[PDB]
């Protein structure tokens, strides 16, 4: 018996409600941390939101055309008229996504807004049987479509190094300054998202309302056609594999698992 243990882990901050179920055991919905649908700061993260350093389009219709300036930024509008990525789309190394803004002519409900709609998918938080939570898709995802963000705390490099709890961090850049999302404290749906080797999800960096390159925002997108009831999966990459390798191995279960 599939026990509902939350209606919504989101409380009403998501479009759709985010259940928790468990058939497999008694552990209750985790409760050891924060759910919010946007990231946040503790200490000060000085990310530039002067105005006039925007870059932004002039465009007089839906930002469909080659001449819109955030298209060019993104090498190209990667997006269809349902928000969707185009099949030429690069999964394997993605482009940075330079979103419309504020700045910007065109309207808010151009061709270039997605991720800056938020999460619309029908998901579910539940209970796997030898990976702890998952999360999963409850209906079909067609290919290129924003499933979530990966959303937490946005924390430097050095503040990262003095946390007991690296297992839920997003590195923003693999030289020099660079930033951390650590969702152990505050999270989204995301935190929960398990590592696969051949993966339903990839992550982008999206810039939206800021474009401090030192901040971009993490937006999985799936890489395929995700059937009703599918765990969703993202590769954790190699700095993750390296440090927990020598604790675990990949239980993914892929005939081409690259951490077993
Ligand atoms: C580069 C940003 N510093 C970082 N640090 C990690 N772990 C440290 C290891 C040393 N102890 C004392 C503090 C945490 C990370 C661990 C990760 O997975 C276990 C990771 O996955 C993407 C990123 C990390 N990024
Ligand atoms: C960000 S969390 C994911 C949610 C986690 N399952 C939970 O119950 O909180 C990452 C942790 O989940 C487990 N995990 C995720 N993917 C895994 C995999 N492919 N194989 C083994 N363990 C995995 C590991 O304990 C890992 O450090
Ligand atoms: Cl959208
Ligand atoms: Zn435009
Ligand atoms: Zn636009
Ligand atoms: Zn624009
Ligand atoms: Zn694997």
């Amino acid at each position: 018996v599939e026990r509902i243990v939350s209606r919504d882990i989101a409380r009403g901050y998501e479009r759709i409600p985010i259940p928790c179920v468990n058939a497999v055991d008694s552990e209750p919905c985790p409760s050891n941390y924060k759910y919010v649908s946007q990231n946040c700061v503790t200490s000060p993260m000085n990310i530039d939101r002067n105005i006039t350093h925007l870059q932004y389009c002039v465009c007089i219709d839906d930002c469909s055309s080659s001449n819109c300036m955030c298209g060019q930024l993104s090498m190209r509008c990667w997006y269809d008229k349902d928000g969707r990525l185009l099949p030429e789309f690069n999964m394997a190394e993605p482009p940075l996504i330079f979103e419309c803004n504020h700045a910007c002519s065109c309207w808010r409900n151009c061709r270039n807004r997605v991720v800056q709609n938020g999460l619309r998918a029908r998901l579910q938080l539940y209970r796997t049987r030898d990976m702890g939570w998952g999360v999963r898709s409850l209906q079909d995802i067609p290919p290129g479509t924003f499933v979530c963000e990966y959303v937490g705390e946005l924390i430097s490099d050095s503040e990262a190094d003095v946390r007991e709890e690296d297992s839920y961090l997003f590195d923003l850049d693999n030289d020099g300054e660079v930033y951390c999302i650590d969702a152990r404290f505050y999270g989204n749906v995301s935190r929960f998202i398990n590592h696969h080797c051949e993966p339903n999800l990839v992550p982008v960096r999206v810039f939206m309302a800021h474009q401090d390159l030192r901040f971009p925002r993490i937006a999985f997108f799936s890489t395929r056609l995700i059937e009703a009831g599918e765990q969703l999966g993202f590769d954790y990459g190699e700095r993750f594999w390296d440090i927990k390798g020598k604790l675990f191995s990949c239980r993914c279960g892929s005939p081409k698992c690259r951490h077993s």
